[PDB]
């Protein structure tokens, strides 16, 4: 699951 952008969490 990523951020709005995608900060591969």
């Amino acid at each position: 699951t990523k951020s709005a952008g995608g900060i591969v969490l």
